[PDB]
């Protein structure tokens, strides 16, 4: 149903998902001058050393690397969070050109792509319960800029050939998500939602200020993915991002000054 085309893109979402015009929708523009430094903000605790990746699959919207979240293998704690959040999957949003692709912007600036490491609040038992809570999910957002190649990203880039079309999946075990992290864990944080339908407002967004760079050839491989399934007319998977939403009654807190 929903997609990123003129006929079923972000502008049409509200018809099937009314929360699209809700009070805490993401992504948002991060205005750095009016964001508030908060000294009571704890540092992030990202423990991804016991992470266990399982699959990589094209879902017609993006490609997702899924992880085993049956136990606290890769968790997120600290920062503005209270409780442990488990990594269940990560995905990217990218554009058809280097000047677009990220969902969140910084002072209106768009990056080439954006990585979202999705975590769910373990106090809720399972992911399905978590998406029914205002503090059910924590998504770590990381910006990707085009520059030098990101070593930890190549393994993902290589397997894209086997998951070109919608519905395809491939085994993708022993992948270390720590290769996708910037050097600094400084961040901005605000209450928001999923950036794609069902557009649920259960997310505490933690967007890192430091982006990671990837070569144009690495992000180039992203653009050869297909929205369509095999045997269907080809649709390049590009621009799978949602425009910034009004901040409304919200303030973005910074962990740095
Ligand atoms: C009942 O809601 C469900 C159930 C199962 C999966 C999802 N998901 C859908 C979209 C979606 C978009 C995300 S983003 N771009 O904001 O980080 S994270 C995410 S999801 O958790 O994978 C929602
Ligand atoms: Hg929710
Ligand atoms: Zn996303």
């Amino acid at each position: 149903h929903w997609g990123y085309g003129k006929h079923n893109g972000p502008e049409h979402w509200h018809k099937d998902f009314p929360i699209a015009k809700g009070e805490r929708q993401s992504p948002v523009d991060i205005d750095t001058h009016t964001a508030k430094y908060d000294p009571s903000l704890k540092p992030l605790s990202v423990s991804y050393d016991q992470a266990t990746s399982l699959r990589i699959l094209n879902n017609g919207h993006a490609f997702n690397v899924e992880f085993d979240d049956s136990q606290d293998k890769a968790v997120l704690k600290g920062g503005p969070l209270d409780g442990t959040y488990r990594l269940i999957q990560f995905h990217f949003h990218w554009g058809s050109l280097d000047g677009q692709g990220s969902e969140h912007t910084v002072d209106k600036k768009k990056y080439a792509a954006e990585l979202h490491l999705v975590h769910w609040n373990t106090k809720y038992g399972d992911f399905g319960k978590a998406v029914q809570q205002p503090d059910g999910l924590a998504v770590l957002g990381i910006f990707l800029k085009v520059g030098s190649a990101k070593p930890g990203l190549q393994k993902v880039v290589d397997v894209l050939d086997s998951i070109k079309t919608k519905g395809k999946s491939a085994d993708f075990t022993n992948f270390d998500p720590r290769g996708l992290l910037p050097e600094s864990l400084d961040y901005w944080t605000y209450p928001g939602s999923l950036t794609t339908p069902p557009l649920l407002e259960c997310v505490t967004w933690i967007v890192l200020k430091e982006p990671i760079s990837v070569s144009s050839e690495q992000v180039l491989k992203f653009r050869k993915l297909n929205f369509n399934g095999e045997g269907e007319p080809e649709e390049l998977m590009v621009d799978n991002w949602r425009p910034a939403q009004p901040l409304k009654n919200r303030q973005i807190k910074a962990s740095f000054k």
